């Protein structure tokens, strides 16, 4: 049967560690792909890690140029969260170099986009098979959330974007049934960049907190209605959570505009909490490297700044960088709320540092009633490696 | 329960990326066997990549005189689509250096040819154990289709073929229900040649495009009914199809006889689309390298050369060879026909590159309602390997 | 459903081999995690092997200081009993440096601690997914079992310490149901140390023996009634089973109080038998080498210290180390007792060995009613490795 | 529920394969445990492989003095058949240097037989737990099978000796129902010897072609009755089968006593058709190589000499060894009667090859009804290893 995943978020005090993989500590010796944008989405069974392969294996050859973001080896595929992305535990998802996963309870569903840039496709499986495409509308670089899709009673929802990566893009949201698609709808936001939606379910309707790299430090969210109509700005709280920013004390926060003049970005989330809001953020303002989750007070409706919670899960003397969404299914958690989750990605390599490769760790982090003391559950690998 | 399939073959527009194994790139570092005529077949539950084995791993001393096409190591095995030919997510299905595989939806029959080539014994195993057998009938290297079977409620049906590669050889149709032979036919087939038949189910009756590897640089068709009653010839089409083959400008079409003056060839395969026709072929008129998938208007019954699409796969820069069909159930498409989808083996090494070693990987599409840009999923291994 | 285990121990009469990894041996070739602290626990259907890995693997530059006992790469996995604790057959179970895991009849509940030693956190999970927490009570490395909890009727039951490893320090009882914790108890033990139990059911009560690493060289005993009261001690044979330890001519057994000037100790275990007591221990009084079994005749109500049955399971030429039980559940066994079962973990590498890391192996061995002859199944990896 | 195997052997007219593993030569690069003794068994679902590991794996130091036969090390696994004795797919089954295993339709029993040389215990396992033990009764290597044992309605049967390997030793059958011993039977053999039983179950008794490894070049057979009553002699044919053997011209047949002065052995079986006989040896006379199964007229009744079948599996250029019965289950072949099947071992390294290590590869063979042709499907090894 289909998962409901109408109740809404749980009001957590701070989040516990759900898993490590230790993907390349371990792919010093073993037979571990080397990826990248890895992700987190849940069955009502088990719960399952995402990621883009370069088709390449750890200390090897072929993970040379394992930088570029794309190439025609590029796939998708997941393991059981805490397993590394190793060759003989992994799953076939997709021939994809930007992807998004969710369940709806019956079976999975995926999207991965492969082809060239100007002309990319989109193809969606469901049960293991594709079902459906949507190909690139405006010829640039179609991409998605790398990061769980959102399952409403059957019908699956996710963003995407075809445009640069700078100016003006353009945004639309995709509502899917057994994967087949049933309805889509353009995102109006002029002036406004969107990417890489980390996006969850609460109250019956989706909530993303995405990325705009054309000048917001702060980050954009969208609530998506069943029906897709929706309510699309950015993320009041008066504290900018993007990569890179500026200071908090030089940033007045804006729940319909970008500011800062930053143009870059990196894959970050937050959870609502009534009014308030979970905000993660890579400690560096700069630099991918350290990560916290901030609860601010009324941080989701208002200019807030007002910090209640701090809590540190990669100090910053070690690497971070993406990190997204996603919520443990009822079927699971035996709660009567919607367990919010996370988890941040540890990207080693370059461009940082001096190796012929780039891939990237997972620690997973969940909901919990509990303040959790701050720590560091870094990659941990020692880098160069046998290059 | 029995998988109906006698549903039509979807009308496609094009075909959407499936999956790719990477299998050579990542058998750099992994332990990944060396094989060589991949091919796929669904169960109502998954699909799988069958392939044959040289019994070694590549990068090792073993794989090296890889290139002979049988040996007393050659066995079948398979893992899910995408997965590469890796020894630890691999099931063993038959002792084979020739095989074909098919789900008739309660279990999986295979046929694994092996032994000496004036005396080669075809074991048919089914839901895991042998449970007939078929002899050499013409003492000449007894093989079959290297791709898909094909079942329709029950009864699986499949192409065999004895004989010299070059002049008149014997062909002969078989048909088995739960893995044990219950009828069979010889095709009379004079001044033709059949080999390594890519079939699949449509309207009821079991349609394959095969190889001609005397004359032939168009390629064999044959419509086999339940009841062993047969039409057999060639795709009409004014366009060949096989390798190595003369320009298309050259090319009158014949929907009954063999035109060119090539004897070699490669296993192709083709669609039917109501009278139109999606026939695949190497870029490169004489090298396997490149492929494409060109759907002729009336070319499944006129000598016609009106081509509507046409849709790059591997670009002519890159190794190609083999190519097969299946189609996807319906059980797993929700489709009211039966989804037409084809796999292209794109081989590395000997004879073409210079290494000690053989083997190939796969791209797998399928046929969806939409036209999918051009481009190049090729292997993308760098040769030579540690050797 | 629920395991009741509310059966009495079976009374066996020596024990015999159920399985054995080599997980050091093959770990000279294949890729194992480099673990310490293994354990087995059972459902009702199989039989685990619990591990807390380094985050790496055996012969690698990873494995380094892996003697150090706690770190952010630590992980709880487990795979089949008897299986080496290999990568691709392993499963994620929880972010820890200490943990314990039970199964109560349809599902699986894991206690990973982890985190900072002043304020470290417990995660419990059930079913694949964190339930919930508990935080360090007394900010000094919050620790567990190491070893089986234990299930009775659906409720599961664990011991937890906190405090320093020398004088007095603070231990509780949880008690948790669908990984929900429903109570809890501050064990009064003043003078006494209690820490890594290994627990079992019998008659309906959870009995434990555990480690007195302040003072004790005879090891503390606590019975768990479900309702959380208890009675806790040390087991009272007149002779010593922890390590280090004094001869046992020189030590006068005692059931209340802790006896013999060793500071020290290691994981261990015991049985009740009636009044009788199967008890653990190594061969050598100073080091962790050798294992044997002695079963004292009313040693677990009496300063008793009449032999009346001795096993070696590893001889004292042998490295050994941790201990602890479970029992075979009756689903698995069909007695209508709960057979008593025990591993013994075989530690290679420093701090006794020259070698840059530090792993172990294990032996399991169960009930049966006959008397098994003395042998030495031990590690038998050759040491140094590739180090 | 329970599998009858009531029904008797199927009239078989040739073999043929079923699979092949090629555990070695995969082993040059992959991780393959060094094994010795596979044997087939199958469960109403699938046929698995077991074997015997000496807890290393190819290619590595400790696969060194691997040729002994016993060792602490030594344990007893499985993978389905086909599969290499590969470390990722393998299932730990028994702390054993001698085992045997079977299913009886529910769950699998295996009987694993470790220990000292003189004291020796065979532990019982059943749906992976051990249930019941038998210790060596004469205190001189107790062994077993190594060979599929028997289950008729639920019951397991299986043979076991202890005693010399020269001179008269100690023979019993042993019967169980779900993994508890019922009953037990001495037999009566003075002047014969007893080893390494193949059986498999024919008309409701069980019936095995075992090893005389004190005078004995023909083959002792043994038809074992639910009740445990028995008839034991040797294989009637005037054809010795067994290695080292004299000439067949220079034996004359015996259906009661042993002939020919070779005192040592090989393992063998021999499947009754009728009143003939399918009786497999290795064509060399002196040397465990070349595998060939003749069919004797009269041969299992009369001191017949009469061949009316033969054909060869492993030509005599090639190493061979070991080969044990089993038959495939009517829940998987359909038939009425019991398919019977077969599986050589072909051994490499010490003594016959210069490497310091010594493994094993196995290939399958089945019933059919139909004449197979001669071949050689031989391990294919490059020897010396990287040694
Ligand atoms: C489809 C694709 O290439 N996505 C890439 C994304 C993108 O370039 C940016 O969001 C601007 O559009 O950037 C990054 C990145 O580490 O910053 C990696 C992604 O793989
Ligand atoms: C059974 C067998 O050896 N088939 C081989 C096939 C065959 O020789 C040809 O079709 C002429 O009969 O050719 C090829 C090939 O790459 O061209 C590889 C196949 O393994
Ligand atoms: C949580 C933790 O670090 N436990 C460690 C434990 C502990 O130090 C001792 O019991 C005193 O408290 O000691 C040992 C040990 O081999 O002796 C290894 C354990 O990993
Ligand atoms: C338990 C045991 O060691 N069995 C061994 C067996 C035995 O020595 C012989 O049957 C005489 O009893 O011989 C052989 C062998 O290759 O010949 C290997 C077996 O492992």
């Amino acid at each position: 049967t289909y998962m409901n995943n109408t109740e809404a978020i749980c009001d957590a005090k701070g989040f516990a560690p759900f898993s490590k993989d230790n993907g390349i500590r371990i792919g010093s010796r073993g037979h571990i792909f080397v990826i990248r944008e890895p992700f987190v989405s849940c069955s009502p069974i088990e719960c399952r890690t995402f990621f883009l392969t370069q088709g390449s294996l750890l200390n090897d050859k072929h993970s040379n140029g394992t930088v570029k973001d794309r190439s025609p080896f590029r796939t998708l595929m997941s393991v059981e969260v805490g397993q590394s992305p190793n060759v003989y535990q992994a799953r076939f998802e997709a021939v994809a170099w930007s992807a998004t996963a969710c369940h709806d309870g019956k079976k999975w569903m995926t999207v991965g986009v492969t082809g060239p840039d100007s002309k990319a496709v989109a193809v969606i499986h469901y049960g293991g098979v594709p079902t459906d495409v949507v190909n690139s509308w405006a010829g640039d670089i179609l991409r998605t959330q790398e990061s769980s899709c959102t399952c409403i009673q059957g019908d699956c929802y996710w963003v995407m974007t075809d445009g640069p990566a700078n100016r003006q893009a353009q945004y639309r949201i995709y509502k899917a049934n057994q994967g087949r698609i049933i309805g889509q709808t353009d995102i109006s936001f002029n002036g406004g960049h969107i990417e890489e939606c980390s996006c969850y379910p609460n109250d019956g309707k989706v909530e993303c907190v995405c990325r705009d790299g054309w000048t917001g430090t702060n980050r954009p969210v969208l609530v998506i209605s069943p029906d897709l109509s929706y309510r699309v700005g950015y993320l009041c709280a008066g504290i900018p959570s993007d990569t890179p920013r500026g200071e908090d004390t030089q940033f007045t926060g804006s729940c319909t505009s970008p500011m800062g003049n930053q143009g870059y970005g990196v894959k970050g989330f937050g959870f609502r909490q009534g009014t308030d809001v979970w905000m993660g953020r890579t400690i560096s303002r700069t630099s991918r490297s350290g990560f916290e989750i901030l609860r601010i007070k009324n941080g989701w409706t208002q200019t807030s700044k007002e910090q209640i919670r701090k809590q540190v899960v990669v100090d910053n003397l070690n690497w971070s960088g993406y990190s997204g969404s996603f919520t443990l299914p009822v079927e699971l958690s035996g709660k009567d709320c919607l367990v919010p989750c996370f988890w941040v990605e540890m990207i080693r390599g370059k461009p940082e540092e001096k190796t012929i490769w780039t891939s990237s760790s997972s620690i997973v982090m969940c909901g919990v009633d509990y303040e959790v003391a701050d720590w560091s559950w870094h990659d941990g690998a020692i880098l160069p490696f046998d290059i």
